[PDB]
């Protein structure tokens, strides 16, 4: 209880850095990278008991995941990968690992001042996405 209080809310993307290169590293093709790179999603995070729900809504795609910390689940990503995901809390950071096709990427979400900072990492390539309260 209260495990993710400071994440809960409605958040809007305000800045992105290096996201094209992250998407390339992931294997996203040209047209999806261009279209997806324009999106300014709203991320809606809620908690009900042990179940955390993260919704992302944008002009590109709407996605939704619900999960229990430490318990693997199937996820269809915004770029249409079919991945196996596990999300844990490590020192106050939500750590989301996605596995598919022998590959792996990690998305970390943390609270920093009034922002929610999302770091997406694949091999040597990081992207930072900054969200503010909507
Ligand atoms: O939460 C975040 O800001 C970023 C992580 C999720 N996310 N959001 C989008 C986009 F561009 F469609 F919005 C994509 C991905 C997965 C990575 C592949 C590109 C599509």
């Amino acid at each position: 209880s209260h495990m993710c209080d400071a994440f809960v809310g409605t958040w809007k993307l305000v800045s992105s850095e290096n996201f094209d290169d992250y998407m390339k590293e992931v294997g996203v093709g040209f047209a999806t990278r261009k279209v997806a790179g324009m999106a300014k999603p709203n991320m809606i995070i809620s908690v009900n008991g042990d179940v955390i729900t993260i919704k992302s809504e944008s002009t590109f795609k709407n996605t939704e995941i619900s999960f229990i910390l430490g318990q693997e689940f199937d996820e269809v990503t915004a770029d249409d990968r079919k991945v196996k995901s596990t999300i844990t809390l490590d020192g106050g950071v939500l750590v989301h690992v996605q596995k598919w096709d022998g590959k792996s990427t990690t998305i970390k979400r943390k609270r920093e001042d009034d922002k929610l900072v999302v770091e997406c990492v694949m091999k040597g390539v990081t992207s930072t996405r900054v969200y503010e309260r909507a």
